[PDB]
């Protein structure tokens, strides 16, 4: 998957497509919009291909990662989703939305203490009051 | 992966990991790099193998390459802010002090590792 690609790229230390600016920013924006067009019309398999394409090109992009993580979560590929959410959080450290979704994934993966830690972090650190309510509703259940 | 099919026994993998750090500790960086690349080929998902390779890139002053791997290492760990701390160090060297500050702040806010938190704070004190 997208993480494997990122690690293989890092091990080999060869020139990537991003290194040579093979795809312009505006074209990447277009592909991203097309990815969401597919997603919004329920063409999830095509959206997944498009988000995988984007993440091969530019793995270290929070919005690309978030798109793909959303797909894996819908498909109940919870571990894969949780992993990408954690990448997304790391690169965009100020948004607790990926931490909240990691919590949901962890609960489904039968790791309630890990999920609790996620929801607690949202409550402690997020300024998103609506997200905090959602996190608390999960904490109440666990 | 090669780990998925248990291509090399667990005890041998432990030995190779120890040998990788033996090279690293003795400043045999080129050999440590080969060994950590080997380990990361065998198991791309292993947080400690990724952390070892990232440490090599950081020592070799390939700071962005190190930062990238640290981000992967954090993501797969979900339990360890050590890679976020080292990302902070990389960012300072990459002349991105606000990004570094965000890294060290995250360590202070989230980590339960008291020794790591002291190290992160000492960097925050220095950032202008
Ligand atoms: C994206 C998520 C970010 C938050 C992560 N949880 C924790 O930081 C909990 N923890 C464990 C040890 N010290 C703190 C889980 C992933
Ligand atoms: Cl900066
Ligand atoms: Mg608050």
């Amino acid at each position: 998957g997208s993480i494997s690609t990122a690690v293989i790229d890092a091990i080999n230390s060869g020139a990537t497509l991003k290194d040579i600016n093979a795809i312009p920013d505006d074209m990447m924006d277009d592909i991203y919009s097309y990815a969401y067009d597919f997603y919004n019309k329920g063409r999830i398999e095509e959206a997944e291909v498009f988000f995988r394409f984007l993440c091969i090109y530019d793995f270290y992009n929070v919005d690309y990662i978030m798109g793909l993580a959303a797909i894996y979560q819908i498909k109940e590929q919870f571990q894969q989703a949780a992993d990408l959410y954690a990448v997304a959080f790391a690169l965009g450290k100020n948004d607790y939305t990926p931490v909240f979704h990691t919590g949901q994934c962890q609960l489904r993966l039968k790791a309630p203490l890990k999920a609790k830690e996620c929801f607690e972090l949202v409550i402690q650190h997020s300024n998103d009051e609506k997200l905090k309510i959602k996190a608390q509703s999960y904490l109440d259940a666990i």
